[PDB]
């Protein structure tokens, strides 16, 4: 044939800082991003590149105004929003992604990136965020559990409004990946981060 | 028939904080607007998310000035202009919405969240405020 021409998707093992799972539906299908987010310091400033578009501006905005009056319920600095430079980046920068279904996986990335201790990347995200952290439903999610089955993924995170979505689920896919129902992000963000940080926040 | 294709939305009894039930016609019938908003410290600014229509631009900023124009009228705070950030939302978060009609729940919703007085679901809000307060009447009012 050739020259390998793309590369598999593949679950990354090692947690790191700063980073989120997620799966986005494409017109070939789910695709694992890797939602991408950076807290460093400066003023206050929200960056949103990688070809975003508002359907996913108004997302990160929201998911950071809910993580803003929730502080001390997951660890984030006092004073972070005053002094706090957000850039969401989404792989990749060609790619010219849309729809707010990934609002869980960049407000599991800003999370992670705030508390510094980083969030389960072996597990799949999916479903947007409100600023009661509600988390609602969406359309389409048996490709973003196939593509997260395909790729090495064996956990997925699933809110709770979306148990009678699991039945058109592919069969030998649904035993293979434990299914985490979640009512708010109260319940994702301590199931996937980690209990203790590793590198140190920006003062 | 297979799975269930939608949610519908129901009345949640206990008073949610800084959150309002609204009605907002549409042709795909009627549908429970629900407005939420935060009371985040900041140094002043208000973002309208929720893919929110440009007609709501101006009737939750005439809302929001009428709050600023009465905040001793129901305990709000003296200075929350320069201190609270308003981030207005309304799911779906991706849905066109437009129109003022019933602009007075936005206008709940802030009071709700500057004050820290929940509002019971269990009464709906309608009717476009003005900025002296008055509530003009508004169309589509049978199916909201």
């Amino acid at each position: 044939l050739g020259i390998p021409r793309y590369r598999p998707d593949k679950a990354e093992t090692e947690p790191q800082v700063g980073t989120a799972q997620g799966l986005a539906w494409t017109p070939v299908g789910g695709t694992l991003l890797t939602i991408e987010v950076a807290a460093v310091p400066g003023s206050g400033k929200l960056s949103l590149t990688g070809q975003l578009g508002e359907v996913m501006k108004e997302s990160a905005q929201a998911a950071l105004t809910y993580l803003r009056a929730h502080t001390q319920d997951y660890g984030l600095p006092e004073d972070f929003y005053n002094k706090v430079d957000l850039h969401v980046h989404v792989p990749d920068g060609a790619t010219p992604k849309d729809g707010p279904a990934a609002g869980i996986t960049m407000a599991t990335a800003i999370a992670s990136a705030l508390s510094r201790r980083p969030a389960r990347m072996d597990i799949a995200m999916t479903g947007e965020v409100s600023l009661r952290g509600k988390v609602m439903p969406i359309g389409g999610v048996k490709e973003k559990l196939l593509a997260a089955h395909q790729a090495g993924i064996h956990k997925i995170v699933l809110p709770k409004d979306n148990e009678a979505q699991l039945e058109e689920l592919p069969k030998e896919v649904l035993e293979g990946l434990e299914i985490k129902l979640v009512e708010d992000v109260g319940e994702v963000l301590e199931y996937l981060l980690l209990p203790e940080p590793t590198m140190p926040p920006v003062v």
